[PDB]
């Protein structure tokens, strides 16, 4: 089970929430994300949207990356500003929407997917060293170095729910 | 060999004049120059969709395209490129999402001068998937559901086609 | 090991103050917290380009850096990051581009405050690349070029 998923709904069984992420074609690359609940994004608004579901568990050597949708941003004047989610975050995946117009306010609905999830591989760096190379003599200087298991220069052990300059 | 090469396909027939190809500026070069087909000024504010030129015939295994800005676009032009996934089923041409954040100058769109680059990322293709409700509290775990991808489950449509730009939203 | 390893390059001589290294909040942590080497305000509709004292000296495997956005400097302080690609032959000084998207408030620089963060994302290096015309009526395949890196 390499290339594999598993979502966490919020919401209990029987309960009403969010479209679940879906895949739109066969070689679509990411999964869209639909809005729990409705509204209007005022203009020049940054929004911060619930999507119903978390990432149980990642694809190996993956971690989930929320980008914008074309439609959305080119019909809309939208952009998805960040969406970097660590493989320790136990919490809700939120979309953060920014509206371009200065005119016009963006819906955000229930059957309208805000944004898409992908699962890029990326490297879980294990060893790191922080070196002075002497421009003039070439001479390079070891100034730190540390494992990942040092787990060196932390803000926190446990990640949780916790997000959004939660460090 | 699949693994490490690319295949762009050119839009316009062989005896037309059209946009530089993709290529890679430097040995150390991670993206591909894009360049647009055709000429325009972006307005104060505005948003364009350019024409490339070209689409992907055949992406570089495991790989999809993802087209992001270039420094020199975003910092001297006051730029940004605010969408760029390409998925690896689309058969169109590419086109570049230009916004201009200046609120007094217009963007000058050239045939010379690259617009955006387009790199090549690993992702995961997923096979497997499952949707589970996670009570913590009585350490339990209940499926909602589970698909594999040839259950094609909540597809929009089987073919991608040429169709982008929110064609699978209503 | 090269396959998941990594080497900064601190840009100011051992003795002197700088920037806070490049590091990893928590263990299932992404990304590379940066950090800016001096203080400032970025106006209104400003972008700023923004020193972090270090450079890559060396990227892990078939890899290289992308600065992206923190969710918290995105949020909070109304902000994007709209760039930061580098290239695995850059052995310059990595700068973070940022912009402040509001009208009336500038976004504070400060040197205990992360302001971007850097990923090592996997990539193809392509070695082989071809340029081919398909005819859309017949399905013929013309080949317009091809090249190796
Ligand atoms: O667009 C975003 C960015 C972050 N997060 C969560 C997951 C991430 O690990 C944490 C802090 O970045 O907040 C989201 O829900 N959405
Ligand atoms: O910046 C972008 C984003 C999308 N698309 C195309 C390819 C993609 O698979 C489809 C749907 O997003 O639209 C582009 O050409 N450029
Ligand atoms: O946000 C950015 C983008 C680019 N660069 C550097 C590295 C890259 O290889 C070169 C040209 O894009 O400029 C930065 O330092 N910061
Ligand atoms: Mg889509
Ligand atoms: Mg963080």
């Amino acid at each position: 089970s390499s290339a594999s998923v598993v979502f966490m709904r919020f919401a209990p069984p029987g309960e009403e929430t969010a479209l679940p992420p879906r895949r739109a074609t066969p070689g679509s690359v990411a999964y869209d994300l639909f809005p729990s609940e409705e509204m209007d994004i005022e203009p020049m608004g940054l929004a911060k949207i619930s999507t119903g579901y978390g990432i149980d568990k990642f694809p190996d050597g993956c971690y989930g990356q929320i980008v914008s949708r074309s439609g959305m941003t080119w019909k809309n004047n939208t952009s998805v500003p960040t969406g970097t989610i660590d493989v320790d975050y136990r919490g809700e995946l939120k979309v953060i929407l920014r509206n371009h117009s200065a005119e016009k306010s963006v819906p955000i609905r229930k059957g309208t997917s805000i944004a898409q999830l992908i699962f890029l591989r990326y490297c879980d760096v294990e060893e790191e060293q922080i070196v002075y190379i002497n421009e003039t003599t070439g001479e390079r200087t070891i100034i730190d170095s540390s494992s990942k298991k040092d787990n060196k220069n932390q803000a926190r052990s446990v990640r949780g729910t916790g997000g959004f300059g939660s460090t």
